[PDB]
DNA sequence: CGCTAGTCGACAT
DNA sequence: ACGACTAGCG
């Protein structure tokens, strides 16, 4: 999610309504609504506790979007990326530190500080999610599993032509090249689209309304993959690239100090890691519900060498993908935790 | 004055 | 895997 992204654009966003879609496929970053549900039980997640409010909380926009008379996919957060491994373990360290400090110093100390140390703490179980799936499914709504990041599964589907609109409340989104994004979306239907085509609608971008040239102010701007230099948040980023003229991106970021007027020495580790993050953004692996098969998010350009992708996520056998995409295949464990199987019992899958 | 980074409440009841 | 509010910096 990245900081100020939404008013920046703000011209390129419209109040809508789900049922603009209706007869028309959306996908949906469920992650998201998981997080929000799990909020009302926090303290049984933390404890331990068996409950089962935050899949109520998923098949009620669920049976919204039914109603409105859309058909949902429901996309979910697989493997976790190398190329997010930090920003990943930071928010696992968060995540065990608000969970101790909750769990022990609240338990005697204050009670009412507890909740809110808790609700810190949510981690989203790919168990959690098989719950949803499961529900969604007996409901008769498809599912999908991402083998690594949900944002770039969406992203593919709605490239692909797939869904024509996706649901979330993370901004990353639209770095990836999202056609119609619908954040801020409230129980009753009532949301913020955000066409691509309409980003040229902004004073403030200028011509970085480019897939290219957004995604390269999206990622120098601060994002999962890469943080931002000190000093620099959307502003400056847009602005560097208004000012230039030349077509490659490196020779920008090394003169990045001169077209800012600031005390700017960019390092190697930033001018790489520049590199990695949009190779990820441009070709970390999704899963093609048709084919079956493990695809980059966009085809291979000539100056890119698939052997150096390795953060960009890893290559498994199709079959493995397929198993993981289904959700039968736990994604922390490994194992075999359902069977299901879409040829036997106008889906995504054949 | 525009802008960035960092804090703390709402997130959903 | 959030965002309003703002103190402080260039
Ligand atoms: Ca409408
Ligand atoms: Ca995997
Ligand atoms: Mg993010
Ligand atoms: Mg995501
Ligand atoms: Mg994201």
């Amino acid at each position: 999610g990245i900081q100020g992204l939404l008013q920046f654009i703000k011209e390129a966003s419209e109040p809508i309504h789900v049922r603009k879609y209706k007869g028309q496929v959306v996908a949906v970053d469920t992650y998201c609504w998981l997080h929000k549900g799990a909020i009302a039980c926090a303290e049984k997640l933390a404890k331990g506790e068996p409950t089962d409010r935050y899949v109520g909380f998923c098949m009620k926009f669920v049976n919204m979007l039914l109603s409105h008379g859309i058909k949902p996919i429901l996309v979910f957060d697989g493997c976790t990326l190398p190329s997010k491994k930090e920003v990943e373990r930071s928010r696992r360290e968060r995540r065990q530190a608000n969970l101790l400090k909750g769990k022990q110093l609240l338990r005697e100390g204050k009670v009412s500080e507890a909740r809110e140390c808790f609700t810190r703490s949510i981690n989203i179980t790919h168990a959690m999610a098989h719950k949803v799936i499961k529900a969604a499914r007996s409901q008769g709504v498809d599912c999908l599993v991402a083998p690594y990041e949900a944002d770039a599964q969406l992203a593919y589907l709605n490239k692909a032509g797939i869904v024509q609109a996706i649901i979330t409340e993370d901004s990353d989104l639209l770095a990836f090249g999202c056609k119609k994004v619908i954040l801020k979306m409230d129980q009753f239907g009532n949301g913020l689209e955000i066409d691509q085509a309409r980003l040229g609608m902004c004073r403030q971008l200028g011509d970085v309304f480019t897939e290219e040239k957004f995604r390269y102010m999206c990622i120098l701007s601060g994002c999962d993959y890469l943080s931002s230099l000190r000093g620099i948040g959307l502003a400056k980023a847009c602005k560097v690239l208004r000012l230039a003229n030349n077509p490659d991106i490196v020779k920008v970021i090394k003169k990045i100090g001169h077209y800012l007027k600031m005390n700017i020495t960019v390092p190697e580790d930033y001018i790489n890691g520049f590199i990695r993050a949009n190779n990820t953004f441009l070709y970390q692996l999704v899963f093609d519900p048709i084919k079956r098969k493990l695809i980059p998010l966009n085809a291979y350009e000539d100056d890119v060498d698939p052997e150096t992708l390795s953060y960009a996520g890893q290559y498994v056998d199709d079959s493995i993908a397929l198993q993981i995409a289904l959700g039968n295949k736990d994604i922390n464990t490994f194992e075999q935790i359902d069977d299901y199987n879409p040829d036997t019992a106008e889906n995504l899958y054949f």
